[PDB]
């Protein structure tokens, strides 16, 4: 039942995943904030999801290092004893046009974008995959979907986390285990290519986070890309 | 409110109709049960409805039939005085290996699976317009986005209420009308192409609707075609 189960959501601590890690836990979901540097931020989504009658803790982690992920997953375990649902939301950018972009500006947006999500999905697989149940939810973008100048890295990253979610969809299926994307547009130049003719705000990516994560009617969704962009994307 | 709200569900009276219209009443929403010749089922439905503490009523109509559909929309409003939500759900197959398929039976399903999309999209249009608010969820099928021997005409429509449901996006948006498609797939030879392994209920298909519908999440969301297949596209 979703007020004994558990949620881990990445870079937590404000936007998408401070309203996502508030969205979890107004269904009951026990929530671990996880943040890389910004505790403050972090503490604030704790007191908030205890104030509305949650449970909730922050834990620091910059899952672009599997050392950090291991402790994150454990400490996880350690308060609340399981993991039903993983949200990757943690993401930087580093936007430059392609001809003057740093190799270590595209990697450090490959280390974390792409490769942190490879890591922190294979930790919590393994106990989802013995639990027979979980649901796991990666935050993609538009920009990984049709492309953006200045942001070669970010879409390259934002991409692969699409075509590992397919992946993984197929893999942990036959356990009931779904894997998901969700792809935000621009979240609060650009208005003409939003229909909705607006900027999206967070609870509204945070909702249909919360959908596939928790709704039994997701239960038969996975593998899938779900865009929140006001229709910018078809 | 969702209380105050009115939903028009086409081919209502049994399978994922059914589910959609209960779906939607459990909401609060007051729902308008259309069939064409399943009157005693529609009327179970609604009966149903009703039991659970809902508004209900049952209507007659074609929805392939213009005049039809607009004495459909003017029971409603006579009815329920407005319209919140429509969900074009009504359809056929006439299953044939191209070569065999009659332009009847090609004809019968274009008519109802697309045109009759088209005429109850059109015939709320003004009335979602005009007051500033409402969506519209098209029922299309994995079958026209990957393609299905012997059901040429089905895939064609199915593709068609897609492409049309974009257009309508683009069309309604500036007054924040959303339009957007779910994708059933295989719905209670087959499985190998279902990661999870299993079919789907009608009750997953009609949450998913619902969401679209009625979460307050989905207000930023429109254009998009939403799978309920097990992973069976991507």
């Amino acid at each position: 039942a979703l007020t004994a189960q558990v949620a881990l959501v990445t870079g937590a601590s404000r936007g998408i995943g401070k309203a996502t890690a508030l969205a979890l836990a107004a269904t009951g979901m026990k929530v671990v904030v996880n943040y890389a540097q910004s505790s403050t931020a972090a503490d604030a989504v704790v007191a908030e999801i205890i104030a509305n009658g949650g449970e909730a803790i922050a834990v620091q982690a910059n899952v672009a290092n599997a050392d950090e992920v291991d402790q994150l997953i454990k400490t996880t375990l350690d308060k609340f004893s399981r993991i039903d649902v993983l949200v990757n939301n943690a993401g930087i950018t580093r936007d430059t046009l392609l001809l003057r972009m740093k190799l270590e500006d595209w990697q450090a947006v490959i280390d974390l974008n792409l490769t942190g999500v490879f890591l922190c999905t294979k930790a919590v697989s393994k106990l989802m995959l013995k639990q027979k149940s979980g649901r796991i939810i990666n935050i993609t973008s538009v920009a990984g979907m049709m492309g953006n100048p200045g942001q070669a890295n970010y879409s390259a990253a934002k991409a692969g986390v699409i075509g590992f979610t397919k992946t993984v969809a197929k893999e942990l299926a036959s356990r009931g285990v779904t894997v998901n994307a969700v792809a935000p547009g621009f979240i609060a130049p650009i208005l003409q290519f939003i229909p909705l003719a607006r900027y999206g705000q967070p609870e509204e990516v945070a909702g249909t986070i919360r959908f596939l994560a928790t709704d039994p009617a997701a239960a038969y969704i996975t593998g899938q890309t779900f865009n929140v962009d006001g229709g910018m994307v078809m």
